[PDB]
């Protein structure tokens, strides 16, 4: 039960990370914050 | 207890899934650099 | 284990929240819904 959850979380951790970078970038190809 | 976390990880999975979709769509729509 | 996981889940909750917000604004700024 433990591993699965942690497995799960590092994966989620990976996605959100990539996501922030993508948004950051989309934030420039428009009007810089 | 873990059914909890396995629940709070379940909302995150769903959150990340929609967020990924939204970001892909915009990425497409925006377009430029 | 648990303080770590539970703390990792908060990191995640934090970021999903930020991201959602950023994405939401990004969609008003470009007219997309």
């Amino acid at each position: 039960r433990m591993k699965q959850l942690e497995d799960k979380v590092e994966e989620l951790l990976s996605k959100a990370y990539h996501l922030e970078n993508e948004v950051a970038r989309l934030k420039k190809l428009v009007g810089e914050r």
